């Protein structure tokens, strides 16, 4: 299974994320394509709760979360479903790779599909700051672009 | 369950599209409210197979046709399940309005969530047409607005 998102904002940022999983089991490969970024910088990427665009990013919600676990880091044990951690940008502010995943799923009750995926203006702390913020959103900031995660083929 | 799909396009065209479903066996209801079209027309509604937006409106693909069905109205026995046939709109250029469906549905295997809605700039001829297009198509034209269908709250 297949499943594209195309993130859009006003500014400046924008980009494609690609999901793939074969089977539920096996984990999702994550491939993204994001500019408009600070360049040389680590920005925080998540996948939040709800693929509604009516409000900007805002109606994404908070991070997908169906587990009730605090905010971490992707290897963490201790970590939201859509907690992709930082993306590194380069000289241009081009962020650029992929991932496998185990956690974010294209298939079952767990599925993306329908859901956001947003890139952030400022650094992902994850979940390891002082604050109680940390372990909700990791610090990460505004979201100048998010995208609805949807089936391709 | 619950789902919106925001229409977006660079034709001037665009509006919000909100599905509802309690239970798989129930119907949805279809809601909306599309702006910037022809005042007082028929416009092509449908549900194209994929959320995929790289490709602007085209990488939507074809109506969601699970039942390999030929083109057809909303009220027809034969149709595809994305076929959702023409919003009237009035001398401003808008479209409102909302109606249940028992094809399109929130929840299973035919679910639509992580696919498009579309707009058309034509008519659609619901399958009636003497032209092959119209069993695929129903004429509708082109695409000026589309968005992926997410989940919201
Ligand atoms: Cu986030
Ligand atoms: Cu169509
Ligand atoms: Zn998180
Ligand atoms: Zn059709």
């Amino acid at each position: 299974v297949q499943a594209v998102a195309v993130l859009k904002g006003d500014a400046g940022v924008s980009g494609v994320v690609k999901f793939e999983q074969a089977s539920e089991s096996e984990p999702t490969t994550v491939s993204y394509e994001i500019a408009g970024n600070s360049p040389n910088a680590e920005r925080g990427f998540h996948i939040h709760e709800f693929g509604d665009a009516t409000n900007g990013c805002v109606s994404a919600g908070p991070h997908f979360n169906p587990f009730k676990k605090t905010h971490g880091a992707p290897t963490d044990e201790v970590r939201h479903v859509g907690d992709m951690g930082n993306v590194k940008t380069d000289e241009n502010g081009v962020a650029k790779g992929s991932f496998k995943d185990s956690l974010i799923k294209l298939i079952g009750p767990t599925s993306v599909v329908g859901r956001s995926v947003v890139i952030h203006a400022g650094q992902d702390d994850l979940g390891k700051g002082d604050t109680e913020e940390s372990l909700k959103t990791g610090n990460a900031g505004p979201r100048p672009a998010c995208g609805v995660i949807g089936l391709t083929n």
